[PDB]
């Protein structure tokens, strides 16, 4: 399977799906260019490089509630309840967030490592789970 795919038993149902440990996506249904184009949102927490933004002068959520809230993010955008842009553009804790989280094309060596190996790992539209880097809690999609 592509990079970073293992197969995996489902705790409810038995079932097998599919878990990336590089992006932390999970699918039901069975899964290297020298730039991608992403966007992400950022959920800061407490612990964060930088605990604030322009949604909050100071950032007091610890790690579990940001990874609460990125959860319910994934929850919205996967039952199409929500936009990933919408969202994004909402409640990003990135200047990003203005652009609807888009951060434009790069190239591997610019991101943090996680960020970028999630990045490079992701299917052209597709969306990471929770990635966790020293800015915070991060979802993305990969654009292009
Ligand atoms: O202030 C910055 O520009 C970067 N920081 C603080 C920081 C500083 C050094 C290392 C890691 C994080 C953030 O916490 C941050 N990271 C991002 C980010 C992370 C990954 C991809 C794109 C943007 N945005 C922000 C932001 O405030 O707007």
């Amino acid at each position: 399977l592509p990079p970073g795919w293992e197969k995996a038993m489902s705790r409810s149902s038995g079932r097998v799906y599919y878990f990336n440990h590089i992006t932390n996506a999970s699918q039901w249904e069975r899964p290297e260019p020298a730039r991608v184009r992403c966007s992400h949102l950022l959920v800061k927490h407490s612990q964060s490089r930088r605990p604030s933004s322009w949604r909050q002068e100071k950032i007091t959520r610890t790690k579990e509630e940001a990874l609460e809230l990125i959860n319910g993010y994934i929850q919205k955008i996967k039952s199409g309840e929500e936009d990933f842009e919408s969202l994004a553009s909402q409640f990003s804790d990135c200047s990003s967030a203005k652009a609807r989280g888009d951060l434009g094309a790069f190239s591997r060596g610019q991101m943090q490592k996680p960020f970028e190996d999630a990045s490079f790992a992701l299917r052209t539209g597709e969306m990471s789970g929770p990635v966790f880097t020293d800015s915070g809690i991060h979802i993305i999609l990969r654009t292009e």
